C-alpha cells in the first residue's frame, strides 16, 4: 500500500520500521529469541538517525542485533541487513571471540561495544511497519 504506516501496540514507529523496548534483562541469545517470537529481531542500525532515535527510546545499556561469534571481528546483523553503519566506542570493537555480542553502552551517545553474550541487559527489537 501507499498509506500511513502503523506499528502494533507496544511498538513505536520510525521511518519504515517499528521498535520494541524490552525492559526485562536477558542474555543476548535470549533477547534475540524474544524478538523473533515477537515477529522481529534485535534491532539493526543503519544511520546516525536510527542511532539517535533508538538512543532516545532506551533507558541504559541495550543489546542490539550485532554479533561476531563465528569469525573473529566479522560482524553481522541477525536480521540479515548490511553492516553499512558503525558507531563503535573509542578503541572498540576488541574483536575477541569470547566477547562477541554487540550492545549500545551506558555512554550517553550509546556508542557500541562487544561484550560477553551471557551478560544480562535490556534490549531493543525491530521489524517492518504495517
Amino acid at each position: 500500500h501507499h498509506h500511513a504506516l502503523v506499528c502494533p501496540a507496544g511498538w513505536t514507529l520510525h521511518g519504515q520500521r517499528c521498535f520494541y523496548s524490552e525492559a526485562t534483562a536477558m542474555t543476548w541469545d535470549l533477547a534475540e529469541a524474544n524478538c523473533v517470537n515477537k515477529g522481529g529481531h534485535l534491532a539493526s542500525i543503519h544511520s546516525l538517525e536510527e542511532q539517535l532515535y533508538i538512543k532516545d527510546i532506551v533507558a541504559g545499556i541495550v543489546w542490539i542485533g550485532g554479533s561476531a561469534c563465528k569469525v573473529a571481528g566479522a560482524w553481522s546483523w541477525t536480521d540479515g541487513t548490511p553492516v553499512d553503519y558503525r558507531t563503535w566506542c573509542p578503541t572498540k570493537p576488541n574483536d575477541i571471540l569470547s566477547d562477541c555480542c554487540m550492545q549500545m553502552t551506558a555512554a550517553v551517545d550509546k556508542c557500541w561495544d562487544d561484550l560477553p553474550c551471557p551478560a544480562s541487559h535490556a534490549s531493543i527489537c525491530a521489524k517492518a511497519a504495517i
